[PDB]
């Protein structure tokens, strides 16, 4: 039924999101967040290090 579709069915749904969002919008967010997240781990390293 709707469970036997698996991923093949996901693409159809995903497209519904693309029309409203766009395939050039999801990658843009990841990249943008990518920079924000990148600095996150660096800040964390200082919390765990708690030393030189």
């Amino acid at each position: 039924m709707f469970s036997n579709i698996g991923i093949p069915g996901l693409i159809l749904i995903f497209v519904i999101a693309l029309i409203i969002f766009g395939p050039s919008k999801l990658p843009e967010i990841g990249r943008a967040a990518g920079r924000t997240l990148l600095e996150f781990k660096s800040a964390t390293k200082s919390l765990v290090s708690g030393d030189e």
